[PDB]
Formats: structure tokens, C-alpha cells, sequence
């Protein structure tokens, strides 16, 4: 390529070893050719290959974990404790689809019984089964380099269910996507399939990012990130001749409603949110953005041992110069406001300090410009005349991931209220415990309204984050040897099919 | 203002005059719409699959008006409209059932594990809720099934979803009496009327304001590309994108081998009648025909073309949609590249066409792809069944994709069914593409323009999830916790606990 880059050292601003191409067009061209090539015989795969593949591809990553965890510390500056950790979501989440896959349930085969003897007209024999869309392409989260990215969630969930992938590689961690694409392309050599399957793109250059989901064989597309960018990619993929699904998790406050009588029984509660705000020097999609509570002296104790708390943080070194200089001018011209109150740690840049703003519900009403996100390790408190007011702000909060509610029995009156509210906001509502942690099992669903997601009815963790990829197709009356074995009278992949209404 | 409905058969207004409602009429029904969605979702679901039932009944109560009122209003022949009330009742009742049932919940669980190391597992559940206000834009072919009271209305009702109607300029009577039905419903079940809207004017403006209104949640929309695609876009440019769900156009792709033309003599006849239904104006209708180079051949597109030359007069819809199918069979039969025989007929009737060009010239033209609304329909005689599967890998979305073959073709009909299922929501095979089975296995639309959202159906039972998003629950106690996620399943609903089926 006419063009290269560097990664930068999240600690000194520098440069790091290793050069990356700058792709352009022409290889998003070349790699969507071929990745839609490849995209029937993919699907069609047994699903115990696809999954084995899902399988290898979670243990190339282990072999790597040194390589891996080294260069995402220097890209990132994320403790070498959390990218361990991390590694191995990532590899169980894979595994977790492998099982999907193999299971056979995402086929979600339903079918009709027909009635040949049934008047005026007969029942047809009607059969239906989820397919692959088609190829998709992936934008990885700088917050989670692993988890989140060229084999995160949505690569993992889009192989799953049989869909190629390409991943724009994020220009954050590069060197870290290279190694996960090395070990993905080893995966698939003693696999024996297509490269075809994946591909990893990189560069600088944000025109690679709208060629790739502009490409008309591009059929899906899988995001996490700002807002802005975020939104733009989203607008781009439906003005496309032909539109296509965006899943993308454009940010949230995670709004957290704490009653008195909670704050009495967890005298340590104040400490257990500043460690939920601050972890991962605060770099948490969940983190709890904006308190909500009421006005009596529980709360004053909890926000006094809050900001003594803050004041001892030591400094945070964020994600890219680029997060650190937002988080700097944003915490400060926000603490600027009338009305607001404001507390940092020690730090000095490029290190930030970690803050907590304190006003009124009155105020809150006041500055609309409060409800937007300052990614890093800010949060906001909101003291509420009483639990009426608390209920009326839950009404105007806009999409979110999570909502918290920490209370004890005397306040199942008002929490069961403010449910019903939440659930209208939220995709995943915490109870007694903080938003932070991500448990990648069946029942999850991160994501939720609009800014939380793009597209509210899906999850981008967890099982079921596989049917983002796919869409139903009919079969009537086709003979036995034409039908996709899933559809097959006498099931012979034993898999769990609806009969006229029945459950599977 | 108040506008006319037009007489299908004269082209004269008909009696009762219609409001011409207007942003302002939006905003009071979104307004009350969202007023009413918290309680309409939280219903029981035997309460709300009562609704249902009650609202299919006080439509048969009716029965008499609304055919009467709607073969003047659209020319469909009154046969055809007692069927499609059926249809369109029996489709709410199959609704009822799907709440009452409580499957739609897809209620999910993690089992917690509060002793595993480093960290315990949370207890995880999630189910589906409304999304809220849905705007419904009804089809002008299908009055009753896909209207006022159609499929979209339908399941979003079952979904929890309170529903606005834009009710279409060619049907306003048919549309009025389903609401004095559905409002009815709404009386006796002693609920808010709310629930359910009807507006209705001839002003573009209108559905435009209901689209970007921002209290509606989502849209299902039955119609042509160009408005269909237009309305689709103003639904992603608003502050907060919302799901739209439009059934677009398909020319419906049909694949015809030789042996199969061999052995149904008929197949000519059974053809032109699957293209000429309701003359032709059936979104699932057969609108093109890839055949091989054979005598079969020759001899079906005489067949066909004798059976299109005595079909009587046809009287479409409306007069847009007749001079529409006018210009544009006359603009097409003008090609060299393509031959065209017409039956008699005097407008403002129009004639029933069958094109016949060559898989070369089909390849000249991307605009003969193009759906035109009528009794027509074209044949692409193709030079073999290599040239014919190289067709189906460039065709454009489709509602359906149809194969008449017999064992001898089951090698290449192989690989022909993987090509089409990409294309298309629904296979047919050794059949016609025209009946629409409304049951659970269901898939009505497909790839764009067959819809704007593949990933679902506007028929059939899944089409209740097209209105309602996940929720996850995390460590909630048992009395907070919605019915459908108690521990002990009060509901008696399937639920399926860490990856075991429901
Ligand atoms: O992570 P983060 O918090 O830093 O979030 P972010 O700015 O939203 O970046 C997330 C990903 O999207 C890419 N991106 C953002 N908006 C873009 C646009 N409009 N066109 C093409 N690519 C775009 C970024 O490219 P870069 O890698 O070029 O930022 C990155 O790979
Ligand atoms: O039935 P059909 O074949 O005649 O199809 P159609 O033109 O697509 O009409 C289907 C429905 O959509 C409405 N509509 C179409 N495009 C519109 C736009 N861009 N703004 C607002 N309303 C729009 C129509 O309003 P009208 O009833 O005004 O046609 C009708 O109710």
C-alpha cells in the first residue's frame, strides 16, 4: 500500500514497533469479493465443523495469550491482570457459539403440517429455517481490544451463524487485531477452510471504514463505539441501494436510582460504587454514568465519602490521546456550569483525574447537555426532592445499556414503579449490584433503546446474539432430498423443531 | 378538508366524505397511543388475546358493510372479499392464541451460581416487551388481510403495542367500518380507545408526520417501492431510528424444466391463471418465467399466449394504478428485444399481456426486473439450465422463487434451491407462488425490495416479534420480577433455562 502507521504507545505518545498497512477501497473490494465467494459453502457447513472451527480459533488464541497480552499493554495501557482475563472471555465466548452452532438451535426450524384433505383449499406443507445473511463486516471497541474485537462477540456470533467476516481493524490496537487475525488464519489452515472466512483490514484513513459498509456485498455490520462515527456508519448503511442490518452500541449513562434504606444497609455502598465507576480507570461501556438520589443525610454521608475516595485515585491513563484530550476538556467545561459541584483526584496530564459532579434534580432539568456520556472516570450525582421526582426524571432518560436500582424491601412500593420505567430505557436492569460486570451466558441482552443500540431488539453478548446474523427462509412443499437436512422429516440432526405452534 | 372515496368501477366519488387529518391529528393520536403502551403491554395475556378475538367477531358482525362498501370502493369481486374477511378474522384469532399462549415472551434464564470463583454468576432473565406506538400503512390489493385490521395491525395488538393507521385513499370506507369495529372491541373489553387510530387523508404530509413522529416506535408499510423506500429512509433520519417493516415489490421468480412441462399438460393454463388472479394485482404473483429452449417451451408460450388473448376486460384498483400498468406494458411491448401479445380491452379496462424474450435480451434490460402492477407477466427462454442458474445468481430480492421440475431435474434444481434461497422469503415448488398459508411456519418477504427488514415476516405467527425487543433481568427478587420470569412460571409458558430448549 502507498501508506503505513504506527500503533502508539498509550504510556509515552510514541510510537511503537511494527508498521501497518493503510488499506484503501480497492482491498475492501478484493476482501468483500472473496469473502462473498465463499459465503454459500460457509453456511452450508456442518455444524459440527463450524463449530470445531469456533473451537480452534478460541484455542490458537490461548497459544498467543504472551503475545497478545504484551502488545494490547503497550497499545492500550490496560493492566496486563485485565487482558489475561480478557483472553479468556473472549476464548469461552467462542466456545459458547461452538456450542450454539452445534446445538442446532439457531436453525430455529419450524414447520406446518400439512392437510391435503382440507376444503375449500388444502394446507400446504410449509418448512422454515434461519440462513446466513451473508458476509458482515465488524468494528472492534477500543475499551475491550479482545473481548469486543477482531474475535470478539460480534465476529464469534457472526461465524456462528455462518456469516464471513471482515474486521475494519481499529487503529488503537493494531498490532493486538494482527496477532488475533494470525491465529484465526491458523485456525482455519487446520481447518482446512477458505482464508476467505475472515479477514482483517487496517488503516488510519476513515474512507476505509465507509467503503466497507458501503460494499454491496456487505450484507451486515457489527459496531461499538462513539456516537458520532458510530451514527454516521449507521446512516450510511441505509441509504445503500440496498439497506442492511447495523448493530451498533453507540454509548449510554447507565442511570442508577439508590434509595435510602439501601444506603443504610450497605454502609461500604459509597465505596462500591467508586470502585464501579473507576474500574478500568472508569473505560466501562456499564459504567455507572449518573446517580439518581434522594435528599437526606444518608445520601450527604455517601456523597462526602465519594469525593474523599475520588480525591485519593491515583492518575489514569486512558485508551488514546485522543479519549484523554475529550475527557480533559469535557470533565473541566463541565465542572465550569452553574449549579454543579465538582471533585478531581490528583493527576497530571497525560495521566487525568478521576471526578465526581454533585447537583440538584432541578439543575439536571436544566442542563440538557448532563445526559451525554464523558467517557473515563467521571460520574454524576443527582440529589432529588423525593422518590415522586426520582420517578418523573426515569420518564425523560433517554436509550441506555443498564439501569440500577439499589434498594431493600420498604421501597418494593416505589422500585415497582420505576421497573416498568426502566424496562422502556434499559436493555439489561441491575438489582442490588452495579452495572460494570458482563456475564456471557443465554439470558443476556447488552444492548438496548436508542443511543444503547442501533437496533434495541438484539444483544450483542450472549447466545442469542447469533440471530443478528440471520433471516428466515420458507420451504413449501419440497420433496424430501431437496430439503435442508434441518427441515428433514425425520430430523436427522436431532435438533429441537416447533411443530404447528408446539414448543421445540 | 374531507375527500371522496372513487367508485373502482366509474371513476365517479362515492357517498361519505373523509377527514383530511393532518400533523396535528398525529401528535393527539401519538400522544395517546403513548399514553396508553405501559398498561396495554402489561395486560394479561388472556385479556389481550380476548381483545383479539372480540375484534375478529364484531368485523363478522359486519360482514354486509364492509364487502359491500369495499367491492365499490376497489372493484374486487365479492367472493373475493368474503374470503379475505375470513382470512383476515381467522389471522387475529391465530394472534390470540400466540399471546395467550405466552410463547412470544421468549422467556430465558441463566441458572446463578453464587460459589464460583474468581467471580459468581449472576441470576439472568430476559424476555420480550413492546416497543410501543406502531404505525401502520394498510395494502390498497389487500383492503382487509393487510390493512386497517390486516397482518401488521394484527400482531403488533398481540405484541402489546398500541396502533395508528394511516388509512389508504382507496379503501377510506373499508377502513372507517373495521374501525367502528375494532372501536367496538375496545368498548367491550373495556379498554382505552386509545389503543387503536384511524386517520386518514389524501395528503402526503400526513404519513410523513406519523413516520417521524417520535412517540411511534416502529411501521409496518404494504406498498410501492418508490413511497415504501422514501418513508423507509425518513424512519432512519429521525433522532431515534426505528424499525420499518415494508413489503416493497417482487417480481417473483419461476423456474420451469422441461420435464415438468411434459408432465403436466395443463401447466400453460395453470400459469395464466396464477398471473391473471385478482388480475393480477397480487404481490406474490408470477412476474417472470425462466424456461429452457425446447418444443415444451414453445408450445407453453402458445398455450399461454392463446389463454391471454380471450381473458376478459380487467378494472384494477384505482385509476393511478390503471394508467400506471397502461403506460408501462405499451412502454415495454416497445422494446425490439421483446415480444408482446395483448387481450382485448377498452379502457378504462385494461388488457392482460405476455412478454416472451430471450435470456440475452433479459440480460440487456435490468429494467424489465421491475415489478408492473397488473394482469402481465414475461417469459425468458433461456439457451440451458447453465444459462438459467446464471440468471438466478444476479436477481433481486423477491417475496417468492418458484421450481416446477420432476426427479430428472433434481441434480440441477440442487443447485438452483441455494441461489434462490438468498433471493427469496418463501420456495415453492411443483406449485404457484400466489396462495399465502397463514400459519407458524410462515415467511412473507425477504431480501430488499421484498422487504426492508429480511430478518422477519409479515405472516404467520413469528410476524409478533417484528414489535417487540429483549429486556434482562439481574437478580431482581421474585415479586419484582415480571410473571412470565418467576421462578415458579405462574404463566405455565415455555421458558428455556441455560441453553436447554423451551
Ligand atoms: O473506540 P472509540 O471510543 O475511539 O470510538 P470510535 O471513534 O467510534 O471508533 C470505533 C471504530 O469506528 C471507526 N470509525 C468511527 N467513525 C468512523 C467513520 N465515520 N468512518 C469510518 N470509520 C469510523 C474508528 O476508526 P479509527 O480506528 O480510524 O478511529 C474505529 O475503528
Ligand atoms: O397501494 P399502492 O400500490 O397504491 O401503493 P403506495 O403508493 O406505496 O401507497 C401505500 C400507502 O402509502 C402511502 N404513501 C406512499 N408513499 C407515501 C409518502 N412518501 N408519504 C406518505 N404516504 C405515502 C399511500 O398514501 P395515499 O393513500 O395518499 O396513496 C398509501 O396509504
Amino acid at each position: 500500500t502507498d501508506n503505513v502507521f504506527y500503533a502508539t504507545n498509550a504510556f509515552t505518545g510514541e510510537a511503537l514497533p511494527l508498521a501497518f498497512p493503510v488499506h484503501t477501497e480497492v482491498e475492501v473490494n478484493q476482501a468483500a469479493t472473496a469473502a462473498a465467494k465463499v459465503a454459500r459453502d460457509f453456511r452450508r457447513l456442518n455444524n459440527s465443523k463450524r463449530a470445531s472451527l469456533l473451537r480452534t480459533i478460541a484455542s490458537e488464541l490461548e497459544a498467543r495469550s504472551d503475545d497478545i497480552i504484551a502488545r494490547a499493554h503497550l497499545e492500550t495501557a490496560l493492566p496486563e491482570v485485565r487482558l489475561t482475563g480478557e483472553i479468556a472471555r473472549t476464548a469461552n465466548q467462542l466456545r459458547l457459539f461452538a456450542d450454539v452452532v452445534n446445538s442446532g438451535s439457531y436453525h430455529q426450524a419450524i414447520l406446518d403440517t400439512p392437510n391435503p384433505t382440507r376444503a375449500p383449499l388444502p394446507k400446504p406443507d410449509i418448512r422454515r429455517q434461519q440462513i446466513a445473511l451473508g458476509p458482515v463486516a465488524v468494528f472492534g471497541a477500543s475499551n475491550f481490544p479482545l473481548a469486543f474485537s477482531a474475535a470478539g462477540g460480534d465476529t464469534a456470533s457472526a461465524l456462528a451463524a455462518g456469516c464471513p467476516v471482515i474486521v475494519k481493524g481499529h487503529t488503537a490496537h493494531p498490532g493486538t487485531s494482527q496477532i488475533v487475525a494470525e491465529c484465526i488464519e491458523q485456525a482455519l489452515k487446520q481447518e482446512q477452510l477458505p482464508q476467505a472466512i475472515f479477514t482483517l483490514l487496517q488503516g488510519n484513513q476513515r474512507a476505509l471504514g465507509q467503503a466497507l459498509v458501503s460494499h454491496p456485498e456487505i450484507k451486515a455490520v457489527g459496531f461499538t463505539g462513539s456516537v458520532g462515527g458510530g451514527r454516521a456508519l449507521f446512516n450510511l448503511a441505509h441509504e445503500r441501494p440496498e439497506p442492511i442490518p447495523f448493530y451498533g452500541e453507540l454509548g449510554a449513562i447507565n442511570p442508577t436510582f439508590i434509595f435510602p434504606s439501601a444506603m443504610r444497609a450497605k454502609a461500604d455502598l459509597a465505596d462500591q460504587f467508586v470502585a464501579s465507576m473507576t474500574m478500568g480507570c472508569g473505560q466501562f461501556c456499564t459504567k455507572p454514568g449518573v446517580v439518581f438520589a434522594l435528599n437526606t443525610p444518608e445520601t450527604q454521608a455517601f456523597i462526602e465519602t465519594a469525593q474523599s475516595l475520588i480525591r485519593q485515585q491515583s492518575p489514569s491513563t486512558l485508551l488514546t490521546p485522543g479519549i484523554r484530550d475529550s475527557y480533559q476538556s469535557q470533565v473541566v467545561s463541565r465542572g465550569s456550569d452553574d449549579g454543579i459541584d465538582v471533585t478531581f483526584s490528583q493527576a497530571e496530564s497525560p495521566c487525568v483525574a478521576s471526578a465526581l459532579f454533585v447537583t440538584s434534580s432541578e439543575n439536571w432539568r436544566k442542563h440538557p447537555a448532563w445526559e451525554e456520556e464523558i467517557f473515563g472516570p467521571q460520574s454524576l450525582i443527582v440529589v432529588c426532592e423525593n422518590v415522586a421526582d426520582m420517578l418523573s426524571l426515569s420518564e425523560m432518560l433517554a436509550g441506555s445499556l443498564t439501569a440500577t436500582i439499589h434498594a431493600t424491601e420498604e421501597d418494593y412500593p416505589q422500585v415497582s414503579q420505576l421497573i416498568p420505567r426502566l424496562e422502556e430505557i434499559a436493555g439489561r436492569l441491575v438489582f442490588n449490584g452495579w452495572p460494570t460486570g458482563v456475564e456471557v451466558g443465554y439470558a443476556m441482552v447488552h444492548g438496548g433503546p436508542y443511543p444503547a443500540s442501533t437496533h434495541s431488539a438484539s444483544t450483542s453478548v450472549g447466545a442469542e446474539a447469533i440471530h443478528r446474523w440471520l433471516r428466515p427462509v420458507a420451504y413449501q412443499a419440497l420433496p424430501e432430498s431437496l430439503l435442508p437436512d434441518s427441515l428433514k422429516a425425520e430430523n436427522p440432526l436431532e435438533i429441537a423443531r416447533a411443530v404447528d405452534g408446539k414448543a421445540a
